[PDB]
């Protein structure tokens, strides 16, 4: 699926997304765009050997199980097909525990070189949510 800026905005709201650990609303569309341009089937495999899956790609190195990434770990302990589904659930939890890490957004390379300190909100201007 790929979501237009406020229909995701709107499905972000409604799992619990905006200000989760205190990050607004326009800080996770930004991410979800410049990670996946909003398309949740979106993949993209790192150089050493790790995927990248949906929205928010999230990365099979920590956080979902794909069965080919050597050593990683599962600790959102879904597969990680599931971060491609058309309902954002999985990678709005998932991302719930990444943003919890320690780091916060930085996780998300794309959200710190793109999005930090940006006039964020634009990306839900207009948006009935």
């Amino acid at each position: 699926k790929v979501f237009g800026r406020c229909e995701l905005a709107a499905a972000m709201k409604r799992h619990g997304l905006d200000n989760y650990r205190g990050y607004s609303l326009g800080n996770w569309v930004c991410a979800a765009k410049f990670e996946s341009n909003f398309n949740t089937q979106a993949t993209n495999r790192n150089t050493d050997g790790s995927t990248d899956y949906g929205i928010l790609q999230i990365n099979s190195r920590w956080w979902c199980n794909d069965g080919r990434t050597p050593g990683s770990r599962n600790l959102c302990n879904i597969p990680c097909s599931a971060l491609l589904s058309s309902d954002i659930t999985a990678s709005v939890n998932c991302a719930k525990k990444i943003v919890s890490d320690g780091n916060g957004m930085n996780a998300w390379v794309a959200w710190r070189n793109r999005c930090k300190g940006t006039d964020v909100q634009a990306w839900i201007r207009g948006c009935r949510l």
